[PDB]
């Protein structure tokens, strides 16, 4: 696929109607317009397209120092207080339609270390738990596992150093 990331304020209209379908048909349907009061003008996004042009996968980021669907949502997911700083951005709405999560998971880094951030945090499908330690990234647990509504998730962190740089093909200088 083709990783588009989008982070020039509110969404073109034609975007946010695609982005808004695809992740109808990937959270709602398959787990129209699915959004939440964390899809906002400051949002960042990263859309992977097919060779037709179509959406493929998608990824949602938000700055730590903002409200964040983690930390008002499901705070019980976590050990300790959500964290609040410049160095750590939340990932969400993640999802590829693993040799496809893995250009979705590289664009999605690339971005949040260009703007600071040195961890990424967010409420992880066991399941993606799985995909992203296969893919190599330096993942690891922010709390206890849990299954909610019969679909098992926790809350997970991914750090942005040399081991999941290299896994995903990245600057090296990215940290």
């Amino acid at each position: 696929m083709q990783t588009f990331v989008h982070e020039a304020g509110r969404l073109p209209a034609h975007i946010a109607a695609e982005l808004g379908s695809y992740r109808y048909r990937v959270f709602v349907e398959q787990l129209k317009m699915e959004r939440d009061q964390y899809d906002r003008d400051d949002t960042v996004y990263v859309l992977g397209r097919d060779a037709n042009g179509e959406i493929c996968g998608c990824a949602r980021l938000l700055p730590t120092t903002r409200p964040y669907l983690l930390q008002e949502v499901f705070p019980h997911l976590l050990a300790d207080e959500a964290p609040r700083s410049a160095h750590v951005w939340e990932l969400s709405r993640f999802a590829a339609t693993a040799w496809s999560v893995r250009p979705m998971l590289a664009a999605a880094v690339e971005c949040a270390a260009r703007r600071g951030a040195r961890q990424l945090i967010g409420v992880t499908f066991c399941s993606m738990e799985r995909m992203f330690r296969r893919i190599g990234v330096h993942a690891h647990r922010a709390g206890a596992p849990v299954s909610i509504d019969g679909r098992m998730v926790v809350a997970c962190w991914i750090d942005i150093d040399a081991q999941t740089l290299a896994a995903l093909d990245l600057d090296p200088a990215l940290c």
